[PDB]
């Protein structure tokens, strides 16, 4: 029309989500940037896994690495929002443009926080659908995962009750796993299961329930359900991601390749447990996968 061709929407006037400049033609999405807001644009690539030649946008393109289907670090999320506080608030006509590929589940989830910032909504379920309203009221519209919608509450509860800056620093062991409704998952009784926890990237403990490897199981018929005494869990800080595995064929993987997985920031961590609801935990909050996760199907970590 204007001869622009390009998956790329305006969130609000100066707030734009956009899908990957690929080499959306690079070329095409650089001469959209310099025609309709000459020196007064700033693009935030989300990818983990591919940069691109920032030239193409006079090297104003700053970077957050996140993995797709999962989150920011908390850390990275606030340096983002520091970032474009500056950038928007320096001049009225400033604008930020963010992606990575999907425009969806890493791009909602700093848009959505970005907007609790800027005051337009003082929730985050309120500003995860109204991102998701701009791109297609479902928060399951603004990102693709129960863990991107963790860390935009993350942000809202670091803004009312912390002040906008981190909280005490809190650190954990996880000691043991409960998971209810275990009938119809898996082999129904936990023996196919395993459990990695991850932080910063790397595998700090591996447990494997049916042979006892840092960990034992009971199997509970009477209560459809497992418990796990977990063993030789390091001090936990941070972002923790938690992934569940199986040897069950007929346990499919949903994202992050493993049938049900999340995050947690063990400075945001409530007392000695987390409990996560279905639709609190990824994989198993897609309605696809709702008759092998039935509504009472929660994982609970218990912490010292």
């Amino acid at each position: 029309k204007d001869g622009f061709d390009l998956d790329l929407t305006y969130v609000t006037d100066h707030v734009i989500a956009m899908s990957f400049p690929s080499s959306n033609p690079i070329g095409e999405v650089s001469r959209f940037f310099k025609t309709k807001h000459p020196d007064k644009f700033r693009i935030y690539n989300l990818c983990s896994e591919r940069g691109y030649d920032e030239t193409k946008f006079d090297n104003h393109v700053y970077r957050v690495m996140i993995d797709d289907h999962n989150v920011p670090t908390l850390v990275d999320l606030l340096k983002f929002i520091d970032d474009a506080k500056v950038w928007m608030t320096s001049d009225p006509d400033h604008v930020i443009a963010i992606h990575c590929k999907g425009g969806k589940g890493r791009t909602g989830t700093l848009v959505s926080s970005w907007l609790l910032e800027d005051g337009k909504f003082d929730t985050a379920k309120e500003a995860l659908e109204y991102f998701g309203s701009r791109r297609t009221g479902d928060v399951f519209q603004g990102v693709e995962t129960a863990s991107q919608i963790r860390y935009v509450g993350y942000f809202e509860k670091i803004k009312k009750n912390y002040g906008g800056q981190l909280p005490p620093m809190k650190k954990l062991k996880v000691t043991g796993v409960t998971i209810t409704a275990i009938q119809g998952v898996g082999r129904g009784n936990g023996s196919d299961l395993s459990m990695q926890i991850v932080s910063e990237r790397q595998e700090v403990l591996l447990c494997k329930f049916a042979e006892g490897y840092n960990c034992a199981l009971q199997y509970d018929a009477t209560d459809d359900c497992v418990t796990c005494e977990v063993k030789n869990c390091p001090v936990l800080a941070g972002d923790i991601k938690v992934r569940f595995m199986s040897t069950s064929k007929s346990l499919p993987r949903g994202y992050d390749n493993c049938p049900f997985y999340f995050w947690f920031n063990t400075s945001l961590v409530e007392g000695d447990h987390v409990t996560l609801k279905r639709e609190e935990i990824d994989n198993p909050h897609k309605k696809k996968t709702w008759k092998i996760y039935r509504d009472n199907f929660t994982v609970k970590l218990t912490f010292s």
